[PDB]
């Protein structure tokens, strides 16, 4: 959760992502506290706007875990609410960032970007 570490890992996501507009993902200021799927202007893939639509709001605590394994996360996020069926594709984001650590500071820099 240390958010200036988490500026090196950030530079990862840059590959794709751009805080204010949208590029090969979705533009990500202010994307703690927003409902999946909904930056303006981003065609996402089924499996994340299914998952917005079924009340996920991406938080401090779950993008954590969703940086692991995008896929998983939001597979698993769906069937639990009854809405396996919905969770059948993958998701657009092809990058995982398998260290924990990496994973907290990047999440607290995101909480930065407002
Ligand atoms: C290109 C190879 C990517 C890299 C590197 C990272 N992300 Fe990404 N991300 C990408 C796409 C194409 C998408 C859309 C997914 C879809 O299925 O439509 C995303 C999405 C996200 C999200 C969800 C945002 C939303 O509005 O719902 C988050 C929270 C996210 N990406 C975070 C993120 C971070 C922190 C990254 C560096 C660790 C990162 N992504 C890398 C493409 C790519």
């Amino acid at each position: 959760q240390d958010a200036k570490a988490g500026e090196a890992v950030f530079k990862q996501c840059m590959t794709c992502h751009r805080a204010d507009k949208n590029m090969v993902g979705p533009a990500l200021a202010g994307v703690v506290g927003r409902k999946a799927g909904t930056a303006a202007g981003f065609t996402y893939s089924p499996l994340n706007h299914n998952s917005g639509e079924a009340g996920l709001v991406w938080t401090a605590d779950n993008i954590v875990p969703y940086l692991a394994d995008p896929n998983a996360f939001l597979k698993k996020f769906l069937t639990e609410k009854g809405k396996a069926d919905q969770a059948v594709g993958v998701t657009k984001m092809t990058f995982k960032l398998a260290n924990e650590q990496q994973r907290k500071d990047v999440v607290a820099y995101l909480a930065t970007l407002k």
